[PDB]
């Protein structure tokens, strides 16, 4: 089998989730996850008297502190039989060898894993943030609920009484309504993340048009993070003060692909929120024999005998993509 | 005669479905095409407990899996006599030259096999997202059908009880009926390419003309697409959750031009849908002493004697278009 | 005289009408034109077996391919006593100099003369698509017809029915007539040229100047080109997925300028609409002593003996301005 | 423990306050602070004759001097159990080192408390401009108060007859109201700072959007400078000749956060009011040793034993935030 320094990928195609909230990353060197080790939040600075006296600084981690990492193995097989992506630039003459063959197969198999897994950790980033819930399930695996601790006024609904379907296209102003649900943010908002369909009654308003900004985007650096991964990542510019972005990305079901959000549902917060990325440890022999367990990714090859007698490639990884405030956002169920 | 070195044309202007669905290319080196030989999708990925060994991700192959490769290959003659369109300004005094014209001649030859058999794979593709019915007969060839997997839901007709025409252009509303056909379509909806004509009775409907947005800035990189086929897609705007684009393509025979569509149908689609674009092998004998039997398509120079003692260039290819879910789109013949 | 060799001009300035829709060139060696030499159009495709050898593919579709090529002649003579235009300080004592002043004139005499041809070549366009015929007539010349095959359905008249000017410039919408003439328009429209009063009864239009898309450095890049020759040609911007632009040269006749075009008259083309800028041959036998038979523009210096005791520069060329499809635009006549 | 050397900061984050109004800095070299020793301001010229030698002009300063800064002092440890953040693209290898992982912990530690530093001057410049008076008080702190010299009319509140609140929101002009609170200001008014909260009641009158000029780019250095605090400064657009910021960054104490203005108040001032960042002295034995009694800052590491058996880190300053002139601001507690 291939040695693990088969690992030269170092691309970064995280699809706007894990690059604008959880930019940071917690391995962790134990099979559970501990908040008393998170650094937490700082405090402040005690005024005390001169040297007479002084007392150290303690940060707990609050009072529930025990996670369960969502720890998941993708496997493939290396059949030399398989029909090779048709890349550019590829001759067929150094095709033609299986050597070739098989270290190309392997890596084309190595990037479909991780892109699967890339949709898991968005999914779950996005189930803990859209509503503060969050949960854990899978056959062959024991059913996990994780709590964020979001508050009851971050998840309002614009179906009870007001919605914005009803109202008239070319006078009701939708200023008041998002600033109305910004002031419950626990910091300034200014990123306002849409959806596809959301977007589209939202912007009906003529009164939004004109004040909308479009002049080729003038926000920050967020410009060149939005048109890397602009499929799924559409933007229009600044509403007055804050950035406007459809988000439209997607992920693969057993045989359906289903968009990341649900249609009528909006995000709003801030742009440098505090989002962590812990990981578990990579429960097996070989990466604690060369002690790699606090890592985000494992890959490992080999070849099986006896009953199986073939050759497979394993992904190992744990994610519990976490968040410090969870009402540093807030979800407006549109209707 | 020329060497096989002669392809430099790096000319990629694929019509509007090769590149929007059909991005997935794949050859052979194989006479048949066996679909349990193609990888296929990525699950998300599915969790499993670190006590047991993982689950194998298999392709899981259909019921039919071996169909006949669409062989076409044309040819023309290199008679020195052919005009040359005007290079500006590169010394036409070379022109004068024999040697250089014949030169000049055949790229234009090769990039008129290659306009030519462009248009094979957008006819069999627009035959798979109409039906997923495909026929491929011809004169000195058998005849061919291909049966993609449709359902008789993607096929359903505004001829069945009420018909726009037979509606009012001013009160009603064709959107329901949008999401009508689109809850039947197997996934996410947003691309509803019209007909040239089939789209100026959609437009006559008030509601549409307002709620259409046919302000630029539009919904992604799509639109590029469109400054490259410029002569046959218009992009109409912004339906609110999905795109609104007109083909008025036409595809050339003997001698007249016919309209790649018929007059009233749409398509009920989505831009991640996932297409293949499987070629056979080049049953060419001399193509197998160099190894190149596994390619797209193949050209060569050859010189005849005795009866038609002139030479040619040649081009030959198979491709075969098949979609990985025939059932993602719906067929809708208006009326 | 002066080296055949002196031509350095390298400036080309087609008035927008060359360089946008007649990008092709196709000079002859025949003193006549030969359009069935041209390539054309090359049908699709044909299903063959992939033993038995496909048939040639010849070249037809043009049936009539006889006419007239438009030669033109103009000359200057080269008398040192003209004011010249000061350059800004390269000339202290180089003005005295007769040969340096000579070569002046000679080279501003060429930069003169073919504005003139440009205007001929400008004429042939613009007589080709307002009208879709072509007539060709000079003193010393003969009369001669060129039928370009335009049918009647692309000249229709405003004033037909209820025109623009019998209609409101605030309620009403003209893009209901604008879809009600580019449905005969055989190719996607997004040209759509008027002129400086035509455009000015549109622009009153209401619709128009809330759908008038103004924002410059659209995502058309005709505008890179527009600058450049922007004396006599605006650029309105953009209509939703097409382009507006109003022309309002003038061609010099003998002593006054006049309009190429009637003043209430619009276009509608394609970006890419193939033009052809198809050239006669040199029917000068010294031209034809170097076998410049093929060319686009000859020039010639030579001293006079005799009556008009003087020294003459020749230019002559003979462009017979054409199109691939001749009823791709269409002509509407405004009111 | 690590040398005093070891101080690899270089980081300007003074939340909007030390960053705008405090920008010159004068440390002490006596343990108390004497106002009179700041170098103050300077009359026109005294117009002499040329013939004899004039007076010496010197510049004291105010009158009361005594004052006691605070003595805030940070201290924590350095227990390597301490779970790093795993730095993009840093080698594994390295994080077997303890030591390595020691330094890259008090690294980390340093920025911790100097987060922890920032925030109580910065409240202190936020009571200095709220209403020139500063108390502060502590466990194990002797409470001072702290005089400034502000008026009362530098605090009027909006209390009468007629509030902000109460009154038409569609035809009262803020102006008037904001000239009459900025007449007495002993300068131009250049800074109208919001707290949200209060913004949301002043947005509410239209007659300041159809003046509002929000475009991006307040002045092109204003920008400049409050970019890098995106999480709590938020700028708005020019109401004229003035800015207008928004402002909602949260100090911590022990348990929960706090926004540092009150509700719903606002202030005014200008861009250059000059204010006073002295510090006082360092009263550690080392301290005097290495002759840095006069600093900002000073870091420490140390090991200590027996009951604490550990080693620390240690921050400690002294901090009295001061204005040159209390009065340039009046505060308006909206209502």
């Amino acid at each position: 089998a291939q040695l693990l320094a088969a690992n030269e990928q170092k691309f970064k195609f995280d699809p706007l989730f894990l690059r604008l909230f959880f930019r940071e990353s917690y391995p962790f060197t134990t099979e559970k996850v501990y908040l008393s080790q998170i650094p937490g939040l700082v405090n402040m600075a005690l005024y005390v008297s001169p040297i007479v006296s002084g007392e150290v600084i303690r940060s707990r981690g609050g009072s529930t502190s025990e996670f369960t990492p969502g720890y998941v193995k993708p496997k493939h097989e290396v059949n030399p039989q398989m029909t090779l992506r048709r890349l550019p630039d590829e001759d067929p003459q150094n095709l033609a060898d299986p050597a070739y063959r098989r270290r190309r197969i392997i890596m084309q198999n190595m990037r479909d894993e991780e892109l699967a897994i890339a949709q898991v950790e968005e999914m779950q980033a996005v189930s803990a943030v859209l509503k503060g819930k969050y949960t854990m399930t899978g056959e062959a695996f024991d059913p996990v609920e994780v709590d964020m601790g979001r508050s009851e006024e971050n998840n309002i609904t614009q179906s009870g009484g007001t919605e914005w379907s009803k109202r008239d296209k070319s006078t009701y102003d939708p200023t008041d309504d998002i600033e109305a649900y910004a002031l419950n943010a626990s910091g300034v908002v200014n990123i306002i993340v849409f959806d596809p369909k959301g977007w589209a009654l939202f912007r009906s308003f003529k009164a939004v048009k004109e004040k909308l900004d479009t002049r080729r985007g003038s926000n920050s650096e967020l410009e060149t993070a939005v048109k890397d991964l602009g499929k799924a990542v559409s933007y229009k510019g600044m509403y007055g003060d804050v950035a406007i972005v459809v988000y439209s990305g997607q992920y693969v079901e057993n045989g359906v692909k289903k968009n990341f959000l649900p249609d009528n549902t909006m995000v709003l917060g801030n742009t440098q929120a505090r989002g962590l990325r812990t990981y578990g440890c990579i429960q097996d022999a070989d990466a604690q024999r060369e002690g790699i367990n606090a890592s985000a990714r494992y890959p490992k090859n080999w070849v099986t005998t006896g009953d199986p007698a073939r050759e497979f490639t394993m992904i190992q990884s744990a994610p519990l993509m976490l968040l410090a405030d969870p009402d540093e956002f807030v979800s407006v169920q549109l209707a």
